[PDB]
């Protein structure tokens, strides 16, 4: 079947197993389990249309390896954490420099959202997002509010690119 290759990126800690085992895993346990490199692989049903999510959630911490390979990234910060929001451009530009492309499919994720003590503005990502031309969305990966529309989006920008 069609496959689609993502790749989840963001700095320590910001939730990107959290959004993967959510969205794979249907639930969310709060814990310390820091990433070396894992792989996930559903067959879903989006649109209509039946697919491979091949995804593989990295860490934050040899990243030419896997981002070389991807399709679509899902780029990660916490709404907490104004460094990891910060420290969106560098990955942003280190996918474009081993893409070799202006225009990679990506979104940009703002997680912990269901958190009460923000230090990232929407406004500020969402003005972000846009002069990269990319989506924004933000996610919950305790709630799951977003997580579905933050990796269905991520799909759909593929097909649309
Ligand atoms: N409140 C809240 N906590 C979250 C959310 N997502 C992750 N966390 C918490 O934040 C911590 C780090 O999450 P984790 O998914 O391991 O982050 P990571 O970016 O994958 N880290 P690593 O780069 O080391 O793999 C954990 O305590 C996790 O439970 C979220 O949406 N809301
Ligand atoms: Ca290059
Ligand atoms: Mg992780």
């Amino acid at each position: 079947m069609t496959e689609y290759k993502l790749v989840v990126v963001g700095a320590g800690g910001v939730g990107k197993s959290a959004l993967t085992i959510q969205l794979i895993q249907n639930h969310f346990v709060d814990e310390y389990d820091p990433t070396i490199e894992d792989s996930y692989r559903k067959q879903v049903v989006i649109d209509g249309e039946t697919c491979l999510l091949d995804i593989l959630d990295t860490a934050g911490q040899m990243r030419d390896q896997y981002m070389r390979t991807g399709e679509g990234f899902l780029c990660v910060f916490a709404i907490n954490n104004t460094k990891s929001f910060e420290d969106i451009h560098q990955y942003r530009e280190q996918i474009k420099r081993v893409k070799d492309s202006d225009d990679v499919p990506m979104v940009l994720v703002g997680n912990k959202c269901d958190l009460a003590a923000r230090t990232v503005e929407s406004r500020q990502a969402q003005d972000l997002a846009r002069s990269f031309g990319i989506p924004y969305i933000e996610t919950s990966a305790k709630t799951r509010q977003g997580v579905e529309d933050a990796f269905y989006t991520l799909v759909r920008e593929i097909r649309q690119h």
